[PDB]
């Protein structure tokens, strides 16, 4: 670490290019409106919330950027990608309002979006599709999200797809938020990939929601120590211009020592105090430092201020950071939390309008008046001039991408629709599909295959030699190999899955990984991707509780689909056959990057198990996209049941159908359920509508237009709820569901499928049991059945094992 | 960064205390049995999996620790807490077998656990409660969890609970693994908390499963750079003893430049080539270094090894780490992957046998024999001697704590069972119940309240001035403040929730944070938590999609219960009243920490909305713990319905009941549902048993005993699946479910509750719908109802909004 002083000494600091006095007036009307916006919200007394303190402290930092740095979207690129801290959004609204892009009515509807003319509390692209771009309130996601976005931009240039060199990625973070493991856990990557197009701006006010991030330490020192050692270039914006005369005449060099030794704890105690106190408790520490201020007045000393509130110091940091290459840069801005507000850390607001000199009489205030700037005024001219010099206004978002893509037709995957020679997996089918896509002239170089190291476990090697591994195995490599780091992989996937919006360059990512480590591990990011309108494919290989048989407890996935069905714009599929993988991928491609431009992303669970892949039944394509279709019906004069299966378990459900036919003369309808989740959501959409339209003609759930009323049994390699979620919509009296509830364990596939009461053996018992409960057959048949299949009816429930 | 050579010179290397030759014999047999286990497992041809290369490259490192460092559980403490590298498990099994703790039959049931006598693939306490302690196969969790396990032990000490000063926490990591954000993301905590009881061990064999961690770089300099910057004491174990004499004779330093300049990728091409090649590529770069090896033989040169394989160098690292105070230490051990595996990376097996002087004859080799050291042998004597000199063998686990806690009875929570004078929230109820627990002599100090900065939000302040905050606000502080860091908080909560087994000292933690950032954000730690048999409370505050109304998209939780019902040993609850949290909390305290010692943890979602809290009805306890109880019955002619609700929505269904009665004559049974998930499990369990017992009278699920056949309506502040999971068990032909499916947004509780279609008016419309559908009342009534209640029947589905 370096001395507790600015990185840029005054004799190396560029001359401030802007109108200081005019920017002051401008920013000040913004702090005010930002403040009016929130108070106005409070009066409503409807528990709306909203912050002011976080913004007053960083306002100047953003102001300098908005005045001399932030490039907005333009003809050549998407501009700088700014990850605005989520709690300073009213300040953005404030300036946005000044720039004339938000109405006053909208300011008043702060945190009241339901009716359509409001604004979200925080950056939420889903809710404000043309304004916000990057979801940041969930602390920690912003930092790592910006790192892989800056890396994705470099990716784009290196690949020759788009020159993104004029774009800079700004990640705006609080110091408190830097404790989230995701905040620094990936900063080493900024060095490996040399992201000199990335700048972390850390607002160092020293506190969280209850005191200094580290009271008896020095957060700036901690941040400087770890980032420096991570290879980043760190710039400290510590003190305002009032300390330069002081630091200059301190020949003893004792002031610096003093600043070095004071812990974040005393600095906070100083600012809640006053000049005299500081003269005594800080300068008063050494004779040499009491003499620096020896002739100053207590007031003057109080005027001393931190770097993060001096445009000149703030400006030098961003300028310097700008001309830096080979590595990312972090700016540690030293600031005062709750700046200008003072008192509390109705009328008493005039204090701020006094601190920043707001043009409002002590009269026209009880109304919380929004301040503006009419065309022709000095402030309005300067406001827009600086923004125009910098290509426009931000934040801003473009909902759709402009170009038309020449997606491959399903016929193009016609090989995947035929019976397959050898026995393969849904993963191999998946890899083959992506290969078909790689033959398409239009989308081949737009695909972004992304793996978390196990290209081995997913048969992606055969693709290394064809499209290469991105490695700025050179900088033209198409595949993004992120290693053991699912969060980083996900951020890359998200940068790619949203390139269509950010840089009007649709890219189509396919990120394959051990399904277990999907939503469970990077879940908050997946929810945020939904928020950012991500359009990509999340491929969860080695899925299913019983299919990744040997790995066990921490790898056996029989619940990922339950987590994904929580994300509204995520479409989930658990396909059993390659022709199903092919149809689903084509449809997804069509819906997301085709004319439709539907905002939704795909999740497809694939398998590491090989078996017979039959040819796609003529006319099945639509049923596959909807979630279900009948494979066949086997005859049987002694009875009839319906059998449903998905993923790797369908074949065992078919194995059952056959058994019931031959051993008990019970016929069946065999159904392939590619997506229980979609069927459920459809089921829910039909009943929601039907309930609100009592007199109108009802909507029958797709699943009820495919199933009849004979008794049913369904089994999947996922917990029962996965198949049970469609109960309400199934048109049959009896619906039994087998599942893999319970922690996973190591064994042969055979052994696990019996342990989890999901194989043919259990499907037949279940089927027979339903016949029995309705006098169609003697219960003893069910009993003799449990006996014949080696089924221990009294072992402990798999959930408890 | 320091020169690419050992941190501890030979002149500072202490004498090696063990018998080198005798430790090599023992290790080699260990090496042999681990290989035999996997190979034998392969033969079954059941795709069981398992590793070898992983262990092969780090055995000496673990070996030095088992002979001279690892402390086993004893009477004073829980010994050293070792987070063994998941994939080196066959090796840990290999040793335990030789120490006579695991049988040959068990070793043959490697990865075949279903039937009772096998061994898990990886460290899984739930699958081997007496052997394993800490789940580590999910990369990145072990290191962070360990940093916090070390902190927790400091806490335990500081609080006067247990002298843990002799326990050392070892985290065994792969260089590939350090890319997980969670891996380095929390390292400054170890510096802040001066955790000199923590040691990170990083097997740096440069090769990640799919390739290099950095072909073009030097991952060792990366780790070092960043851990040093974080404040850690770094010890690099680069080279073996053979070089010392070399590094000395080079009074020119070139061999140091040569060492420093050479890049990982390069260093790899070596290991796999031959003598000359080295003395030609490496020592062949400078006629000052190339001279150092002028005598040597192309094979004398090629024998130079890396420090990570040399016992002497490994001991020094582990001795200096043990001596260090005031910061943690990370040992970067340089090794060679698949060490000595010759060919591959009965000829194969024949190579190792010879390569390690494995006492197996050509006559037994083809039998893939396991080696044992008879009692009386020199090997058997020294192996057990070294363990006894260290308190026993490890890993080992104590499934139950031994002491008896005198738990507060339900009556002790008396005031929370009565009607509340003041309107409060289920969160306040939680704080109050926590206060009751703080008045119980027995557990008061065994409690560990955990929070993620946000205290004020959960009105946790009163306790701060009451039991203080842990900050070595003093070292005797009880509440653990982890700041904006869910992951860290959860690890802390994990250390505390498994203290009972690791230190035979029950500690009862209550972690409250924003429900949204729970499972969604740390889900993989939560699953790992179930594997670790954690017994504790996770309090999901500010929950319910519509209730944290102003925060919007990334804060509104209407799905965490969906995420928590995937964890088998997690008991979730969504209570509506204070009397319910009281009953729930007491029941979990009793179950987890009473004589039952059930291996389960709790997840209770609490609200931030105050409202009238009625008194608990008499005899309602059981139902509250089971998941449902009829709150009350509203008589009425014209019709009968059942109304179910949970969390903050129950209050609105009860308004919906009054309105149904008053305005439509429709009578009803109103049920408070404290846990839809538990009832659901109860339903699946009865259904599971009924199918497996065809000749028995169908057992009836509890919810079905509680309700009747009347058309039912359920509404909750969570997506529809929450109350729908029990459909199969509700004994009414009509069961219509309301829920908050869809992305959250900022608005008033009321507007949101109307937007998500869950408030009073929708409960009524839905109820009337079912009365029409049936036939009982004119469908025009449900038409007017829609009109009367200002219900927009044609607005978008909240799931799509």
């Amino acid at each position: 670490i370096s001395n507790y002083i600015n990185t840029i000494p005054v004799e190396e600091q560029p001359e401030y290019p802007g109108n200081l006095e005019l920017e002051r007036r401008i920013r000040s009307a913004i702090r005010w409106n930002a403040i009016m916006t929130v108070l106005r919200a409070s009066k409503k007394d409807l528990e709306l919330g909203g912050h002011m303190a976080s913004f007053q402290s960083s306002a100047t930092i953003y102001d300098v950027c908005f005045n001399h740095f932030f490039r907005a979207r333009n003809e050549q690129d998407g501009g700088d990608l700014v990850y605005f801290q989520g709690h300073i959004s009213p300040g953005v609204y404030a300036r946005a309002f000044l720039e004339g892009r938000l109405t006053q009515e909208q300011l008043d509807n702060f945190r009241q979006e339901v009716h359509g003319n409001g604004l979200s509390s925080y950056p939420h692209p889903k809710l404000m599709p043309e304004f916000w771009q990057f979801p940041t309130v969930s602390m920690g996601l912003g930092p790592i999200g910006a790192i892989y976005q800056a890396k994705f931009l470099k990716y784009l240039e290196h690949r020759g797809l788009k020159d993104t060199s004029k774009q800079t990625v700004y990640a705006f973070l609080g110091d408190g938020e830097m404790d989230e493991p995701e905040s620094k856990g990936a900063i080493t990557i900024a060095t490996r990939e040399k992201l000199d197009n990335l700048v972390f701006v850390i607002n160092c006010n020293l506190q969280r929601l209850d005191g200094p991030v580290t009271g008896n330490g020095k957060i700036i020192n901690e941040l400087e120590g770890i980032f420096e050692g991570a290879g980043w270039n760190v710039i400290k914006v510590m003190w305002g211009s009032r300390w330069d005369e002081l630091l200059r005449k301190d020949t003893s060099g004792k002031l610096i020592q003093l600043m070095n030794e004071t812990v974040d704890g005393d600095y906070q105690t100083f600012k809640s105090k006053d000049g005299a106190y500081v003269r005594e408790h800080f300068f008063g520490k050494y004779p040499e430092t009491a003499a620096l201020v020896a002739d100053w007045t207590d007031e003057q000393i109080w005027a001393l201020n931190r770097g993060g509130h001096d445009p000149k110091k703030i400006y030098a940091a961003f300028k310097k950071a700008q001309e830096t290459k080979g590595k990312a840069t972090v700016i540690l801005a030293h600031t005062i939390k709750g700046y200008g507000m003072g008192d509390a850390a109705m009328d008493g607001v005039r204090h701020i309008r006094d601190r920043f000199n707001v043009p409002v009489s002590d009269a026209d205030i009880e109304k919380l008046p929004y301040i503006t700037f009419p065309e022709g005024s000095e402030e309005h001219t300067y406001l827009h001039a600086q923004r125009q010099k910098l290509h426009g206004y931000l934040p801003s978002r473009q909902p759709n991408f402009t170009e038309k893509l020449e997606l491959p037709s399903l016929q193009d995957f016609g090989a995947l629709l035929e019976e397959q020679s050898k026995e393969i997996s849904t993963t191999i089918a998946f890899v083959r599909a992506l290969n078909v896509m790689l033959k398409n002239k239009s989308i081949k170089d737009r695909l972004v295959p992304i793996i978390a190291d196990e290209a081995r476990t997913f048969g992606m090697e055969g693709l290394f030699r064809q499209i290469g591994i991105y490695s700025p195995e050179d900088e033209k490599g198409q595949i993004l190999q992120e290693g053991i780091n699912e969060l980083g992989a996900g951020c890359s996937w998200l940068a790619a899955a949203t390139s269509y919006s950010t840089n009007n360059l649709p890219m189509i990512p396919f990120y394959i990984y051990y399904s277990m480590f999907g939503f469970q591990r990077i879940g908050d990011l997946c929810w945020a991707a939904g928020d950012q309108q991500a359009r990509g494919f999340l491929i969860g290989g080695t899925s299913g509780r019983t299919t990744l048989n040997g790995e066990g407890l921490q790898h056996e996935d029989g619940h990922s689909h339950i987590q994904s069905l929580t994300i509204p714009n995520c479409i989930s599929y658990d396909p059993a056959y390659a022709y199903e993988v092919a149809v689903i991928m084509h449809d997804g491609l069509e819906r997301m990057y085709g004319e439709k431009q539907e905002n939704v992303y795909y999740y497809i669970t694939t398998l590491n198990e090989n078996y017979h892949m039959p040819a796609m039944p003529e006319g099945a394509e639509e049923g596959i996209r909807k979630g279900i279709y009948k494979l066949e019906t086997i005859e049987g004069s002694k009875g009839k049941v319906q059998l449903l299966g998905s993923g790797s378990i369908l074949r065992h459900v078919r194995e059952a159908a056959e058994i019931l036919a031959k051993d008990y003369g019970v016929g069946s309808d065999v159904y392939s359920v590619t997506s229980f989740t979609e069927l459920a959501r459809d089921g829910q959409d039909c009943e929601r509508w039907n309930m609100l339209h009592p007199l109108e003609t009802p909507r029958v759930p797709y699943i009820a237009q495919v199933m009849n009323d004979a008794p049913a049994v369904a089994s999947t390699d996922y917990m029962k709820l996965f198949a049970e979620q469609v109960r309400t919509y199934v048109p049959a009296d009896d619906y039994r569901v087998l599942g893999t509830d319970g922690f996973g364990r190591s064994d042969s596939r055979e052994n696990l499928r019996h342990h989890f009461e999901v194989d043919a053996s259990y499907v037949v018992v279940a089927a027979l049991g339903e016949l029995a409960k309705r006098g169609e057959i003697d219960k003893k048949v069910v009993a003799d059945a449990i006996a014949k299949f080696n089924i221990d009816a009294d072992k402990v429930n798999p959930r408890l094992a």
